[PDB]
């Protein structure tokens, strides 16, 4: 034991794609002597049914004591209509908030030679390599007042200066290690909170003169991200806009089953697919495990500094996608078979 | 046929003049008795009256039967504070006329599949109508404000605001393919939960219309991967704004998308697109959105359905024949407009 991991499989396809990532981690552990140890803990729907709440105390303790969390998606029709304070999705929010993981990193990269897998023509998809840095613990997701009566409902989009500054800082540090361009995304032409966001990111950027800074309104950014995506490096934005733009960015490599994420901040870092619990395909052994696998690759790199191992996983996934694509990308490889293709390539390298 | 023309800033006057030439040729051929006046709006109005929506412009709008609007904004006024900027005049126009229903159609015209960046088999038969709630939500909700330490805005909806925009979407679907998808973020936000429940209630009044829900992040992906499966898409102010820019990738360019804003007061017809300051002055701006917006005015404000269709057919032919630069072609604004007219005649 010198790599300590909390595994939180979730609901629907969550446990299916998470098991696939685990077989990749185990294969790497044995091949490399990583000294991996992990414990599995209930989370989401599975936790509501067993403990009455989505993020129970033994799961919080497992999270606190691990060096990293490999997380599966939560949610489904089974839990429709729960009091909000115990919904599977509120447990996910609590996870994020209790560890103060304010920086959500969502990369979208179109692998050379896989441009054809996109719904868009190859010239738009070619070369795409974008990093969305989404503010994860603030904005409308956590703001108060919030509630609902018979006549109306209300939620508050709000940000303070230090919340914007700390996410902006992460996006500049990231850009400095990439291609030194940040686009900051807001609705400053309509909303006081966008004006505030913009001005604060402008101030932070004065601390990073080596990084080019551009602003776009969220509606134009959505259009640009599908017409000119190759022209973007880092994209920094608030909680809700980052959620929308990151599901949108899946159309670049061509499916939502491809996109990984890392959530970083004060406590235990969390690695998880962008995608949800996909109840329409759960139980059919077809869910694309690429997001989960690449999330384990982000864990290797960011939580454990194992950059070269992360790159080997990524390359093994890109070859498996070219060779035996899963059904969401027009191919026939189920979860188990795709995962075996990834392992074969790993072992060959 | 009495019309207020509000040309706006950047490409706004350029594409608006193009739509006017189409309207004039139509007036002569058809004897519409068109009568229009031009009013200052946006930056052009800030510079001449110190405000983006001045009194003679409000009076022009009140007294017209329809407004043909040009886009507003640009770097020139970036240094004004928001509350007096060109975009706040747009919001005031909408609010004063209580135009709560914004109609933004995204169609791949039969034959123009090649113009879309989507593979042809994804783009075939795509015909989506976004119905966006225009006068409520975070755009207008109180409290809103800003201090040195923080800023806030309120995403707020009341039951009647949701019911009336839901009705409009159900009526529109009943005349189309009888499917509505309603979009929210009900899994995180009380206001989405409330939107969803109220749309469900209104839908019980339209058993001929199928009703589906999507969360806004999945909707954005589905609108690009499987656009052919949507008819009407109903949503709140900010989600509607984002989804409808995104929807431009279906026919192929933002410069193609028209809009109508309908409600209590004078109806407003205008491109989805903004003032495009990065191309203003170059004679290249695609005027299709402005021309198709004039077509929507003909249909929705004047009941001239077959004329609208004729405008739309001439645009489609011109697009196939002399495409503007945003669609991989070389036809500038004047030349593209001339192609439209030749097909009209
Ligand atoms: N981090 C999370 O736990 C997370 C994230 C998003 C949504 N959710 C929850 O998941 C449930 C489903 O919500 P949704 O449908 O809007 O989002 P979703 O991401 O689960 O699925 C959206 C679409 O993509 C497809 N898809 C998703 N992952 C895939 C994969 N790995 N392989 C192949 N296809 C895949 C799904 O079938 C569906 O068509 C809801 O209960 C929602 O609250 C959870
Ligand atoms: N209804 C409106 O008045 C309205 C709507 C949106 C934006 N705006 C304002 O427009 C200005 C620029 O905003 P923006 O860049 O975020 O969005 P935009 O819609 O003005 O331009 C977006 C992109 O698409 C291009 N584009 C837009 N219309 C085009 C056309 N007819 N032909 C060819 N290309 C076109 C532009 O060159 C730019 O690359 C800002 O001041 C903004 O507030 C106004
Ligand atoms: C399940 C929900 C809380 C979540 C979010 O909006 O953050 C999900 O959509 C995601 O993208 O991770
Ligand atoms: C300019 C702005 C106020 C407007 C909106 O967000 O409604 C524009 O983006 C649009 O899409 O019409
Ligand atoms: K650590
Ligand atoms: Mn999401
Ligand atoms: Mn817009």
């Amino acid at each position: 034991a010198s790599m300590k991991v909390a595994v939180l499989p979730g609901d629907g396809i969550g446990p299916e794609v998470t098991e696939a990532a685990l077989k990749v981690l185990r294969a790497l552990d044995e091949a490399e002597g990583l000294g991996l140890a992990y414990e599995v803990f209930p989370f989401g729907g599975a936790a509501i049914d067993a403990f009455g709440e989505p993020f129970p105390e033994p799961t919080r303790k497992g999270v606190e004591e691990a060096e990293a969390v490999l997380l599966g998606s939560v949610g489904g029709p089974k839990w429709d209509g729960l009091p909000r304070k115990i919904r599977p999705e509120t447990g996910l929010l609590s996870l994020r908030k209790s560890q103060d993981l304010f920086a959500n990193l969502r990369p979208a990269k179109v692998f050379p030679g896989l441009e054809r897998l996109s719904p868009l023509k190859e010239e738009i998809a070619r070369g795409v390599d974008v990093l969305i840095v989404r503010e994860l613990t603030g904005g409308i997701y956590f703001g108060e007042p919030r509630g609902m009566s018979e006549a109306e409902a209300w939620n508050t989009e709000r940000y303070s200066k230090p919340e914007v500054e700390r996410v902006a800082r992460v996006a500049f540090e990231a850009a400095r290690k990439r291609r030194k361009h940040v686009v900051s995304v807001d609705k400053a032409n309509v909303l006081e909170v966008g004006e505030f966001w913009r001005k604060t990111v402008e101030e932070v950027g004065r601390g990073y003169p080596d990084v080019a800074l551009e602003h776009q309104y969220v509606d134009a950014m959505a259009m640009h991200l599908v017409r000119s995506p190759a022209r973007f490096d880092v994209v920094v934005t608030g909680n809700i806009f980052g959620d929308i733009l990151s599901d949108l960015a899946s159309v670049l490599p061509g499916s939502l089953g491809l996109l990984p994420s890392a959530s970083l901040g004060r406590g235990t870092p969390v690695f998880a697919p962008v995608h949800g619990s996909a109840p329409d395909i759960a139980g059919k052994g077809i869910a694309n495990p690429t997001a989960a696998i690449l999330s384990a690759a982000m864990m290797l790199e960011h939580a454990f500094g194992l950059v070269e191992l992360a790159r080997k996983v990524e390359d093994a996934v890109a070859k498996a996608l070219l060779e035996t694509p899963p059904p969401d990308l027009g191919g026939s490889a189920g979860t188990e078979a795709f995962t075996a293709t990834v392992l074969r390539h790993l072992a060959a390298a």
